[PDB]
Formats: C-alpha cells, structure tokens, sequence
C-alpha cells in the first residue's frame, strides 16, 4: 500500500523530528517528501474527525490543506505498528531558508521583505484555520526557488490555535518568547510574532539575535549588520518582551517596512535565478 505507492529517494534530513525521504509519487511521478516518525517519539496525538488516533501535525496539517501554496500540503499519511509515515508534497528544487542564508548571508531587505511577507501570509493562515505552528524557524521555511514562494513545513511541535495560555512547549527555545523562559507560559499569537522576529532578525542578520536564554529574557536587540530603521524597528517591535506589547500579524504586515513587497514570481527573478 505504502512502499508500492512510492518510490523512495535519498534521505533528506533527521533529527527530532524523525527522517525524512525523497520520494516520487509512482502514479503520476510527483516529487514528494516521506516523513517518518516513530510512535514512542511522538509528542502529542490528536484524533481526526472520524474519530481515529493520529500525531498531531496530521491532524494540523489536515487542518491547512487549501489551495494555498505557503503551508506544506499533507498528502497521505500511513500508520505502521511503531510509526506514521507523512506523504508531503515536495518542491523542486529547493532550499530550506537556513542553507539559503547561510550560503547567501544576511540578506538583502528588499529579499528578506519578499520571504518575511510569505511568511506572515503562511502563518496568517494557519491561524485563520484554527492551527498554530510553534516553530516557526529558518529551518521549517522551505524556498521553491523556481517559484519564489515559501513553504512552512513540520508541524510536529504544532498544536489547535486556543485564546487561553500554553505551558507546554517543544518548539525550538533559541526562537522562544521570554515569557517561555521565564514562566513556561506564553499566548498562540504573541509568542508566534516573538519568533518572528527572531526569523526577521535571522534574515537580516545571517545569524539568531539572541543565544542565551539570559538574552532572550533581557531582549536587548543589537544589529551586527547593516540593517535600515523601518526594519529595526518592526524587528525591535515583534521583540518586545510584554507579549502585549507585540504588534498583531495585522500591524506587522501594515508597518513601513513591509510596504511595496516583491511578488514571489519577481522575487525568484531578480533574486534566486
Ligand atoms: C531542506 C531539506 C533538504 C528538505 C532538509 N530538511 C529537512 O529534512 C527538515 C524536515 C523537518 N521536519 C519536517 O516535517 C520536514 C518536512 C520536510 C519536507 C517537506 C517537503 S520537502 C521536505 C523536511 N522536513
């Protein structure tokens, strides 16, 4: 059912988030990506609305499948006695924004503007569709680098959009608010702007602002590239350590800085061919 529907590619990546394939759609040869996870590594489970017992980031990802490009489509997923197994639709080429950056540098703003925007868009709409990632990193952005547009993918650290307070968390703590760090509270959307900027920050920047969870607690922001005032400030802004101090996903995408973005078509033109 599963290896006869699939012919499975090189290994991708793994890590704590599982292993994940190339792979290739054998009825119509469709690039795909093969997640594997182990059932004893899961995190949380969720339930579908059939009633059946399965990871979280199906029930997520079920959640956001739309005709909207921003938010990695679950295909197929499979369970087996010790693991799921996650069918992604796969990009081709493509880059994650952490090789990108780390190939490229910081980036230009003008880029960076481009990304970040699709980023917000991506976000915006999960949780528009009641799902909230909780990693939002350079890591899970992936580059259609024909296309210009990018792809949030994983989320197994995800978890139902909710207006009450979260104390669980394992997303990634160097994108993480201080009122995690401190509390181990934070709310859906303030800590999701928080790694926002984080994200913004790593853009510009080519690296995380802050290391130390000392840093992420005094928020103190200090630019080790040339970077202009607008986005300093809006970077500065998703960083405020009161989560109510934190602009809303409306107030980022209205900000100075965000005005006049690239389309994603022109932004793989002047930028990545
Ligand atoms: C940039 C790559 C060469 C693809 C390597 N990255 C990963 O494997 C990260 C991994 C993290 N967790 C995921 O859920 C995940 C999905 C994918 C993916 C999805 C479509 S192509 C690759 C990749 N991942």
């Amino acid at each position: 059912p599963l290896e006869s529907q699939y012919q499975v590619g090189p290994l991708l990546g793994s890590g704590g988030f599982g292993s994940v394939y190339s792979g290739i759609r054998v009825s119509d040869n469709l690039p795909v990506a093969i997640k594997h996870v182990e059932k004893d590594r899961i995190s949380d489970w969720g339930e579908l609305p059939n009633g059946t017992r399965v990871p979280m980031e199906v029930v997520l990802l079920k959640k956001v499948s739309s005709g909207f490009s921003g938010v990695i489509r679950l295909l197929d997923w499979f369970e087996r006695p010790d693991s799921f197994v996650l069918i992604l639709e796969r990009p081709e080429p493509v880059q994650d924004l952490f090789d990108f950056i780390t190939e490229r540098g910081a980036l230009q703003e003008e880029l960076a503007r481009s990304f970040f925007w699709q980023v917000l868009e991506a976000v915006r709409h999960c949780h528009n569709c009641g799902v909230l990632h909780r990693d939002i990193k350079d890591e899970n952005i992936l580059i259609d680098l024909n296309r210009g547009e990018l792809k949030l993918i994983d989320f197994g650290s995800g978890a139902l959009l909710k207006d009450t307070v979260y104390t669980d968390f394992d997303g990634t703590r160097v994108y993480s608010p201080p009122e995690w760090i401190r509390y181990h509270r934070y709310h859906g959307r303030s800590a999701a702007v928080w790694s926002l900027g984080i994200l913004l920050y790593d853009m510009v920047c080519g690296d995380i602002p802050f290391e130390h969870d000392e840093e992420i607690i005094r928020g103190q922001v200090f630019f080790r590239q040339r970077v202009s005032s607008e986005c300093q400030h809006l970077i500065r802004w998703c960083l405020a350590l009161r989560p109510s101090d934190r602009p809303t996903f409306e107030e980022i995408q209205n900000h100075p800085w965000m005005q006049d973005v690239l389309l994603p078509q022109e932004t793989a033109e002047i930028h990545l061919h």
